[PDB]
């Protein structure tokens, strides 16, 4: 199983690479790492197993963060109120379309690869559409609004070597952009 000593840290140059597109079907090794990625999130969201392996809680993980410069991500966003959950393992994900309307988390964002908390808003597209491949090479099209949209944008950002904190306005970090929804 993956643990925190697998996650590489801010300053590591793999995080600033642009990750390569995978050929299909995937290799057994590639499937294993994507499955594990998911298992990490699951594990980090169990209070006992996180206690035991000192896992920080995660809802998203990009392969670059375990130092694998390939275009795959996992997302595991448990129910939390509404009856929507999000358990996706995606290969070569791509945002094909999005809203003009931006959204943001009022308390900013976090990143497993980052150890300081960093205050500042990260404006994102409130709605998105992603085309991707699943772990068996079948086709996925996701329509996402709100928190999931942000989460998946966060992880996609990782594949282009973009960190959430690059989106912070230097001089007015807590200033909402006009007409942006708070999530
Ligand atoms: O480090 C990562 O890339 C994963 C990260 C992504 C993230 C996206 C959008 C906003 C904040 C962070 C996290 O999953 S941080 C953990 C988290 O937000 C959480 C987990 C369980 C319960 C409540 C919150
Ligand atoms: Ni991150």
């Amino acid at each position: 199983m993956l643990t925190m000593k697998d996650i590489i840290r801010d300053g590591h140059p793999t995080l600033r690479q642009k990750a390569a597109e995978l050929e299909l079907p995937l290799t057994k090794e590639e499937k294993e790492t994507l499955i594990a990625m998911r298992e990490f999130l699951v594990n980090s969201q169990d209070e006992e197993i996180a206690k035991r392996y000192g896992l920080r809680s995660g809802v998203g993980l990009a392969a670059p963060q375990i130092n694998i410069s390939k275009r795959m991500i996992a997302v595991l966003i448990p129910d939390d109120g509404s009856g929507k959950s999000y358990d996706y393992m995606l290969v070569n994900p791509k945002i094909v379309s999005h809203s003009v309307q931006e959204a943001y988390l009022p308390t900013g964002e976090g990143c497993l690869s980052v150890d300081d908390n960093v205050a500042g808003l990260v404006h994102r597209h409130n709605r998105i559409t992603i085309k991707a491949k699943d772990i068996e090479g079948n086709d996925i099209q996701l329509r996402l609004k709100g928190y999931p949209a942000i989460v998946f944008q966060h992880e996609i950002d990782h594949l282009n070597g973009v960190m959430f904190y690059d989106h912070i306005d230097k001089n007015h970090p807590l200033q909402p952009h006009t007409d942006a929804v708070e999530v």
